């Protein structure tokens, strides 16, 4: 039964072997690929069709191995942005196994996005999706420090967590932006410097 899923990581084992840790859109898949080093199929950020053979009380072996490539996999500049938010991703779902199908379908919607759209602009988008999915988007910006109500300027933290400037280091984006951004999930209300910002407070982990 062929699946489809992202690779999130790999790790190389004995001489050639990788272990390759794969999300689909039920489960984060840790499968044993034979040879996995010569293979320019399995890489970080590439999605594959696959299946896999079960193994008892070890880990599932990786067979059927097909490359879905992207319209855009030669850019290295979207590449290293794509691995970036893959790696990311990677550490914030390390320790889970059964998840929703939300993340797979996430990561394929980045892919076709990712064809016209700036890199950047696409991940902004996709984490804040992440984070209302989650339960973790604060629409009411109340400072996490002194609890009062911030108007006009809001500073934001990792995980777009809000502040006061005078109470904490982080940026700032005028409140209007910021909800219009919340109501549309559409980050372009802000300028590329913007962008740059709210991709740095990404990079602190998801
Ligand atoms: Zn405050």
């Amino acid at each position: 039964d062929p699946m489809q899923g992202f690779i999130l990581h790999t790790q190389k084992v004995k001489d050639e072997d990788l272990i390759v840790y794969i999300l689909s859109s039920k489960m984060l898949i840790k499968a044993y690929r034979f040879y996995g080093l010569r293979h320019s199929s399995i890489l970080s950020g590439y999605k594959i069709d696959f299946a896999l053979e079960e193994n008892p009380s070890f880990l599932p072996r990786l067979k059927d191995v097909l490359h879905l490539g992207f319209l855009w996999i030669m850019q290295r500049d979207k590449m290293l942005i794509w691995q970036e938010f893959i790696r990311l991703l990677y550490r914030h779902l390390k320790d889970v196994e059964e998840l929703d199908s939300f993340y797979f379908d996430l990561l394929d919607e980045c892919v076709k996005r990712f064809e016209k759209q700036n890199p950047k602009r696409v991940i902004v988008d996709a984490y804040l999706k992440i984070l209302e999915f989650e339960g973790r988007l604060h629409k009411d910006f109340f400072c996490f420090a002194c609890d009062e109500k911030i108007q006009n300027s809001i500073t934001l933290l990792r995980a777009f967590l809000p502040s006061h400037s005078q109470c904490a280091l982080g940026f700032e984006f005028e409140e209007k932006k910021l909800k219009q951004f919340y109501s549309s999930k559409n980050c372009a209300i802000f300028d590329d410097e913007e962008i740059e910002n709210l991709y740095h407070l990404i990079k602190e982990g998801l």
